[PDB]
């Protein structure tokens, strides 16, 4: 897999942002996880997450997997980077997302995302509370 340069656009929630893509603006969903919605406990500890680690990031990255690149409502799939550091990571291992939608073909950080999920359930982080 591969880097790729975007810009923010904003914040959306804890697994999605907008990000300019190939000069294009995208929601980009983040592959492997699933956040809490808004509405939902830990969802605004969640967005707050992502908004802070995106915002503060002077590089923002994507990296798409080996297969689909969007999603049936046109979302980019992708692993998301702020400063060298993957978003989506970094939530499972706070304990704001849980590994989740691994699908055949877009998992290959799963082994990576399982590892940070088991130290966030070791840790009674959070959604692991
Ligand atoms: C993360 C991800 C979600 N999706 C779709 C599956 C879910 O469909 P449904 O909307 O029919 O439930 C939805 C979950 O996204 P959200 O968790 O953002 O709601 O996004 C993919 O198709 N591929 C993916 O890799
Ligand atoms: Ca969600």
């Amino acid at each position: 897999l591969h880097k790729e340069p975007a810009t923010l656009i904003k914040a959306i929630d804890g697994d999605t942002v907008k990000l300019m893509y190939k000069g294009q603006p995208m929601t980009f969903r983040h592959l492997l996880v699933d956040t809490p919605e808004f509405n939902e406990k830990y969802g605004p500890e969640a967005s707050a997450f992502t908004k802070k680690m995106v915002e503060n990031a002077k590089k923002i990255e994507v990296e798409f997997d080996k297969g689909q690149r969007t999603d049936k409502y046109g979302r980019g799939l992708a692993y998301i980077y702020a400063d060298g550091k993957m978003v989506n990571e970094a939530l499972v291992r706070q304990g704001l997302a849980k590994v989740a939608y691994v699908y055949k073909g877009n998992n290959t950080h799963e082994q990576l995302l399982r590892k940070a999920e088991a130290q966030a359930k070791k840790e009674k982080l959070n959604i692991w509370s």
